[PDB]
């Protein structure tokens, strides 16, 4: 069938405005493009949300809010703090039309895969997951990932939320703990002083998405062959018990070697292989970004899982293009792990597995 691709010019450029990651959206998508991949896939302009779309999870106060401090830059309004507005989320000019752009985005993605158009869509751009109903957070002004469950709902009658960014996908968690339609999956590090401060294996989700939720909990220095054992491993769990008919899958880059948070220490090829294993099960599946901090480690990443999707091997030299040089010294597309400790002691990690598998059991 082949992959959809969400991508027009003016939706890069939009998404290129945020600062915490200045051209990381034009850099993740030249490197695709030098590399040829976007001639495999199918191109889709994104429709920019509607209010209503929006509305689907967020408040109707929080998006006519998030919309007039749009107009012009701010960070002053009095109301802006009780919106999650501020430092982490600051209220520049034009995020409402960057969030509805996003939102828009992963909706597009969606609905792409709800009528057969495809088996993988792919928005690089999206993953915004701590973003709450009426709360922007963690630089999130707007659950993207939420949304575009939500469209999948309209099909889908069990959908499978799994995040592989370095942080808990709280927002998303917590928008369907009440839920057994939905089961999120999230592997993060987790340690107290750490962002957001939450999903322990222990955090199961509530009422009648009790053991729909799933959380684990995993310590800085994770390399490749372990992150992948626990990964494949609690999947297989997951899937087995919860036999979900779409998949959304979150693939923040702040987890690779390189980054300046610091923290895990993976290259691509083991997420990839988390990928692969995701893949293999052949269900409608919604490909999202998110964090990532290093831009030319991001776009290295996110250009090989393109290829994985694909099922590509890509050439290791860089080709030449508009940001080759962000990629020197050495101009590869690989990754090398950092010579750090693994901080993970084994018998914790089969602690947290056996309670896994214990949760699930009820499903
Ligand atoms: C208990 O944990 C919690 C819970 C709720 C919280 N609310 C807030 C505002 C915070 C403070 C906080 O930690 N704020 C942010 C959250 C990061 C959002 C990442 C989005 C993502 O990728 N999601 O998938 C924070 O970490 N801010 C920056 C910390 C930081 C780093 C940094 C962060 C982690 C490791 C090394 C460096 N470098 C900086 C340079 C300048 C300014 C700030 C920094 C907070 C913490
Ligand atoms: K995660
Ligand atoms: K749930
Ligand atoms: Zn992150």
């Amino acid at each position: 069938l082949v992959p959809v691709y969400i991508y027009s010019p003016e939706y890069v450029s939009m998404c290129d405005s945020l600062a915490k990651i200045p051209k990381r959206a034009d850099m993740v998508h030249s490197l695709i493009e030098a590399y040829a991949l976007h001639k495999q896939m199918r191109i889709v302009k994104p429709k920019v949300a509607s209010m209503e779309e929006m509305a689907t999870f967020h408040t109707d106060a929080y998006l006519q809010h998030l919309q007039k401090v749009s107009q012009e830059g701010d960070d002053d309004h009095p109301d802006s703090i009780e919106y999650g507005l501020g430092y982490d989320c600051p209220a520049t000019e034009g995020i409402f039309d960057y969030a509805a752009a996003i939102g828009g985005a992963t909706i597009t993605a969606a609905q792409c895969l709800i009528d057969g158009m495809c088996k993988v869509a792919i928005n690089w751009s999206g993953g915004w997951h701590h973003a709450k109903k009426d709360e922007a957070s963690g630089f999130c002004y707007l659950n993207d990932a939420v949304l575009g469950i939500l469209r999948l709902r309209r099909k889908f009658e069990r959908i499978l939320y799994v995040d592989l960014d370095l942080h808990h996908g709280d927002g998303v968690e917590d928008a369907f703990s009440f839920t057994s339609k939905v089961m999120t999956v999230s592997l993060h590090k987790f340690s107290p002083g750490f962002f957001p401060g939450t999903g322990d294996v222990s955090d199961v989700g509530l009422g009648k998405g009790r053991y729909y939720s799933v959380n684990v909990p995993i310590q800085d220095g994770i390399q490749d062959e372990k992150y992948y054992q626990i990964c494949e491993s609690v999947l297989k769990e997951v899937y087995q018990a919860f036999n979900p008919k779409a998949v959304v899958l979150q693939l923040g880059a702040d987890t690779i070697a390189g980054d300046p948070m610091c923290s895990f220490n993976m290259t691509p090829v083991g997420i990839g292989k988390c990928l692969k294993y995701i893949l293999q099960w052949q269900l409608a599946t919604l490909i999202l970004g998110g964090g990532g901090y290093n831009l030319a480690n991001t776009a290295r990443c996110w250009t090989y899982l393109t290829g994985v999707i694909l099922g590509k091997t890509l050439s290791s030299e860089i080709p030449d293009h508009e940001f080759f040089t962000a990629y020197g010294p050495d101009y590869v597309l690989e990754i090398t792990p950092s010579c750090r400790p693994d901080r993970n002691e084994p018998h914790r990690i089969q602690q947290i597995l056996n309670y896994i598998k214990g949760n699930l059991k009820h499903v």
